[PDB]
């Protein structure tokens, strides 16, 4: 598909029994999800942007479906205001910027 | 061009005869630049990112050439981790996400 940027590039993703809306975000190195109690091992991390840093939990090898495209990789979980699909998964679903 | 996402989508911009590197950021509504001088009137504003809110100076109708494509729009200047080109200007240069 092609997604214009007139509005926020929000798409439906699936992470377990949770369908959520997430931003396809070329400005994000990694995928950041709103607080959710995922199973499995994690590692503590801090990620920073405008306004400063937040504390997140990093989970590895998490399957996520993005617009019906399968992905699997690292996701961090914490008090973000929006779900963010970062480059680590955007590459997996074959996403490019074009102008 | 077509830009893949295995690396950060950093491009050269021209703003006031000055070349800067900036991040093409589909998750950003607004274009946010690091501390710099720009001519003309500005308005104090606040914007929120992943870590909280910051104060910025808002400049309207500023020309920027982004990777060889002309835009003229709102730029805000403040403490951002990196120069970001947001959707307000990405739309002007005809940028879309494709997968
Ligand atoms: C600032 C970037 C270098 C990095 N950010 C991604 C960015 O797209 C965020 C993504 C984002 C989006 C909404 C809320 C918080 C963060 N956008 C953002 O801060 O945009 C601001 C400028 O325009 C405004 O519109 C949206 C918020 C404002 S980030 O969210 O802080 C971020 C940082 C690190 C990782 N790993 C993942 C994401």
């Amino acid at each position: 598909p092609q997604i214009t940027l007139w509005k926020r590039p929000l798409v439906t993703i699936r992470i377990g029994g949770q369908l959520k809306e997430a931003l396809l975000d070329t400005g994000a190195d990694d995928t950041v999800l709103e607080e959710m109690n995922l199973p499995g091992k994690w590692k503590p991390k801090m990620i920073g942007g405008i306004g400063g840093f937040i504390k997140v939990r990093q989970y590895d090898q998490i399957p996520i479906e993005i617009c019906g495209h399968k992905a699997i990789g690292t996701v961090v979980v914490g008090p973000t205001p929006v779900n963010i699909i970062g480059r680590n998964l955007l590459t997996q679903i074959g996403c490019t910027l074009n102008f």
